[PDB]
């Protein structure tokens, strides 16, 4: 009861009231609340199409499937990301081409993308990491020059702006509504795209391949089941209404960590030089034993003993058994250095000033 | 619309809302203790060893077949007379569905039809427990055993179904659905029961990113790529309430179904036949066959006229092999009992919040439209 986790959702009477309305309606799976959430994300991003899905992982699965990616194709991706993207690429039969990230913001650079392009490349998947945007214009420019789509992993970037627009204003991006995300419906995701044909395929492939060949709907080609229930969509709508205030509070907390950890050896990520608004999904520090007098793993342990949770976002995929053995030649020095040294300290909007003080005090004590 | 009688509606009330409140207050909203409790509850319900909650029965099928190693070059025997999810999952693993016909009066596959379709390439048999009645699973299983072929049961319709005095899935492997129209619901969700330890271990990893502990105790990592089909605790809590309600809900469904059986006996509409083997019917759907020669009206027109009278109906199911992808990929498939029924069935309103007057309304309209 005194434990301070690294994240907790902000669920209250508004969420319970939205659930009451869905239960009372009798329409609990995909329905009007899905449609409302999708319209809301078009209004948020300014992009044309929004497709709600059961998870961002499922969203990535069907987006890559709808693009036709399969055996013989390469997909450029960081290793420094969640394993879902790599797994989906593999489970479509395609080959992930893992590239290194910037050592201080953990995001892929246009130069590293261009160097990895081959005649087999069929997609590039940058990650907007921790709530900051990647330099998406420059990455998009590389893709355009070679005719390669860019699919943005925007799980961390609900409320992120880049050069004055919300992430995903154009192109294709995938958001997550998992429990630790800045807006949550326990599990859920949503794809935005400006590509009409892609949006039509995705919508079918997330609901059994059903489509019209006006004849009744039937399986046009096999698809998966990744639709989002209206129970969950209703929660997501409440949490999107809260997102601006939630991100404001996250930014206040993150600002205080940046300031009060500046005279500690723990090293936050660097803020990108391009114009942006950070959503502050995670507050990551690097723990370099030679600088801090403590290792990353030991810091996490001792914080836990003090009642303070931490997360590891992420253990680089290429270091994990399946990828380590399948892709033994992959050597990504910035990724490997950071992967061994990062952790996420508590950041969520229901944190009080005293919770933040407890974290800062503990880090000063352990340095 | 306020007077519309749909063919199904969930029974959501204060108990469900109080379960949701508890989960939200706890702050643990995705997979957690409610999942574990739901799984334990399904082991106690069925008597089987392992229970794995998933985000849908479709995802359950996907990961179950995947964990069995089903892939290119393997044949999977399945009815066409079922939901398209099973056929789609077979295909999307690269395997080949072998569609067989069903009994003309209960719409379930027979042991004879299974045996006739077995080849050296067959790697699974997927019977469907249809509308709330069980298939003759001992006989189907015996065919599987004789040839060394696993039987994976589609039990989406069979929460509360008994066979020979035990709940469906008491042994073997079976997959339940908690979709909105199923007898217990958490809007979307499912659950796998299995008696196979290794299969259960593989499934648990493949529905959550392939994560596992490597042999030779380290932290979790990707052992082999997996999917994301875990069930949130918000949903698991709803399912727990609906399972607590399932005995009473199924009793009410049986009362309605018995009344339909009796009061449609003097109409030309033809319910499914009740299997001869011993069972307890869950009464997920009340299906009628509408043959224009006998009834004076076609299935499609009956559904349209009922809708005009404020009465909803469903079509469970348009046989998979008649749908574009399968008709064009598998044009050679010819399944006379399936094709005859698929063109003639519909599901009339059956859900436990129906009142006696709702049931009278349906019976009266069917009598009018004969
Ligand atoms: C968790 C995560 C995903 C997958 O999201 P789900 O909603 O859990 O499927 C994808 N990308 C990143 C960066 C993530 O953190
Ligand atoms: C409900 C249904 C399914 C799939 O169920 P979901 O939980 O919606 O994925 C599979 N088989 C049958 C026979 C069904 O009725």
């Amino acid at each position: 009861s005194d434990f301070l986790p690294f994240s907790r959702p902000s669920m209250g009477d508004a969420e319970l009231a939205a659930l009451r309305e869905v239960l009372q309606s009798g329409w609990i799976t995909t329905g009007p609340k899905n449609q409302a959430l999708e319209e809301a994300f078009c209004q948020l991003t300014g992009n044309r199409h929004a497709i709600a899905v059961s998870s961002a992982t499922g969203g990535m699965h069907v987006t890559l499937m709808a693009m036709g990616i399969g055996p013989g194709d390469e997909v450029i991706t960081p290793s420094q990301t969640w394993v879902s993207t790599l797994n989906m690429i593999c489970l479509l039969g395609a080959t992930p081409v893992m590239i290194d990230v910037d050592h201080d913001n953990l995001m892929i650079t246009p130069e590293a993308v261009e160097a990895a392009i081959t005649s087999r490349t069929k997609a590039i998947i940058p990650v907007h990491y921790a709530g900051a945007p990647a330099d998406i214009d420059a990455i998009r420019a590389v893709g355009e020059r070679h005719g390669i789509p860019v699919i943005e992993d925007a799980a961390h970037a609900a409320g992120t702006h880049y050069k004055g627009r919300h992430v995903g204003w154009r192109g294709t991006a995938i958001f997550s509504f998992h429990a630790i995300k800045n807006m949550t419906c326990a599990e859920g995701g949503l794809i935005v795209t400006d590509d009409d044909e892609l949006a039509s395929r995705i919508r079918s492939l997330k609901f059994h391949g059903l489509g019209v060949d006006a004849p009744q709907a039937e399986v046009i080609t096999p698809g998966f089941k990744y639709n989002l229930a209206d129970i969950n969509a209703a929660l997501a709508l409440v949490q999107l209404d809260k997102l601006a205030q939630a991100n404001q509070r996250r930014a206040e907390i993150a600002q205080r960590y940046l300031r009060e950890l500046a005279d500690t050896p723990f090293k936050p990520l660097t803020i990108p030089a391009w114009d942006h608004q950070h959503a502050w999904h995670l507050f990551i520090i690097r723990v370099d034993e030679a600088a801090c007098g403590i290792s990353r793993d030991v810091l996490m342990e001792k914080l836990k003993a003090m009642g303070i949770g931490t997360g590891l976002h992420f253990r680089a995929a290429h270091t994990q058994k399946y990828y380590r053995e399948r892709f033994p030649e992959v050597s990504l020095p910035n990724t490997e250095w950071n992967s061994a040294r990062i952790c996420s300290i508590p950041l969520f909007p229901d944190m009080t000033d005293d919770d933040v003080t407890r974290v800062i005090t503990a880090l000063h004590q352990l340095s």
